[PDB]
């Protein structure tokens, strides 16, 4: 589950109950809504198989099973940069315009269930698990990552103030595809070093921070490491941890830390794809189920 | 921000980057001044404010021993104010690192100095002069070379790889390391004071105070704004030690206020002009 080897995994957008009445029509006490915090669940990690296209199609299918007539946006445009052959770290989602929220109401018309109609997944996919890996040497990979967070009403004592499209992070999970305060040139790069001598992987899941000069395409990037990855290789898999960088904790306590605050200890799993480990991909989920992340990489 | 009114403020320990990889035997960051933006403003009860600081430490390390200013501040029996600290030596913890493919290396220690106040005074005397006594704390920049840590009166590393602090002062009188004295003129609407170090020297053994800062401020409502100035004594007679830490004034960068019914107590903060020292202070009517 946390440890399951896979050729694909996904997490669906969590949508918390923002209703302020109970099913008996009585007010929820102390100004509270029915569900002010909705963590992710490991049981909700959706495991995938088949080709890259089949896996993506399955997730889009799931979106349309809920609403047949909503438009879907994908990460196809975002992942162009990487020219991945065997892996994906992507997303598929909808804003569900013109759809009412999911509601359940009393006879008198009071809402005791109210959930947003938004929907989406972040996921990784891999094809052709490696049959051979280098017996020696160190190899650099570069790529990207995506993420899906819990839904939480109060992260501190708006969602846009915190760098996300309105509501994301609060009434529904925060996602990489709704991050507004990142460098849209490349919001979420990732870097990895694989030591095939000692059989270790180290990496960084990075956010390129927002830059004021948006007219110069060669404006320098402002990287911020969100997670340090460490892992051990075993066959064509690797297992390890994602740890929130100290820098996030101390210098970004009022923003990034409100979303990325707990490690994923021994809760990161991935593997190599392409017959000779040309690429890699995987996932992690933090100890308190506050973030599900997926990541991918390609040899430099 | 530097001039923002507050009922509590804290500064976190600066930890400079001592990494020596990406020339001339230099480290990545040989001087780390403080920043006015890193002044952490606090609110809520005295307890709430302190707990927030302990929380931030625990957010970095869930399992470290935390040391507080509780024992030190007992003597003052403050009702409404605090000038304290919370810190950890982070025993057995690795430094903060980012790596080769080390271009970042920052110490594992952590801590804050802070002031806190509850119930800002809604009335003050319209006249008369009032004496206050209390204490202060401080946090300095981190600087590899202050001259051409133990010789300079601090626990190892403090002042160099991390900021020097009042709670790592080793050359002071343990009876009361950092007393403060104030006089408030409610006629002329002024505050004058001294932030002092009792130098190392029986409970009635004479003290050897050394004024570190002279404080001046003007009153406005239940607040006061002014300056902290390095003492004549430090600059001229302690050029080879204290002056290496206390060398620049805080001009119009000291802020505090009165707390309690009729200004029984006062507290505040200052930050020197070149961001070399952040100080906090508290006092109680004599």
């Amino acid at each position: 589950p946390v440890n399951r080897p896979a050729v694909g995994a996904a997490m669906r957008l969590p949508r918390r109950n923002i209703a302020s009445y109970k099913q008996d029509g009585t007010e929820i006490p102390d100004k509270h809504q029915a569900e002010e915090h909705l963590p992710l669940k490991e049981k909700d990690i959706l495991f995938l198989d088949g080709t890259l296209k089949e896996q993506a199609d399955k997730l889009k299918k799931k979106i349309n099973e809920r609403y047949s007539d909503v438009r879907v946006i994908t990460s196809k445009k975002e992942e162009e940069k990487y020219q991945y052959q065997f892996v994906r770290a992507g997303y598929v989602f909808t804003r569900a315009e013109g759809k009412d929220n999911e509601k359940e109401k009393t006879s008198d018309g009071k809402e005791f269930v109210n959930r947003f109609s938004y929907d989406g997944f972040v996921y990784y996919s891999g094809e052709r698990p490696s049959q051979s890996l280098p017996s020696a040497g160190t190899v650099q990979y570069s790529g990207n990552w995506q993420y899906m967070t819990d839904a939480k009403r109060h992260r501190t004592g708006s969602s846009t103030d915190l760098g996300y499209t309105t509501y994301y992070g609060n009434e529904i999970g925060a996602t990489s595809y709704e991050a507004r305060d990142a460098d849209d040139r490349e919001k979420h790069p990732a870097e990895y070093t694989v030591d095939f001598d000692n059989k270790t992987l180290n990496g960084k899941l990075i956010k390129n921070q927002y830059v004021q000069n948006k007219s110069n395409p060669n404006e320098p990037k402002k990287p911020l490491t969100i997670y340090d990855i460490t892992a051990t290789l075993d066959g064509n898999r690797f297992t390890g941890s994602a740890k929130v960088s100290t820098e996030v904790k101390t210098q970004h306590a009022d923003k990034e830390y409100l979303f990325f605050h707990t490690d994923a200890d021994q809760r990161l799993e991935g593997g190599f794809f392409g017959d000779n480990g040309e690429e890699l991909a995987g996932r992690f989920i933090s100890n308190d189920n506050s973030v599900f992340g997926v990541f991918a990489g390609k040899q430099k």
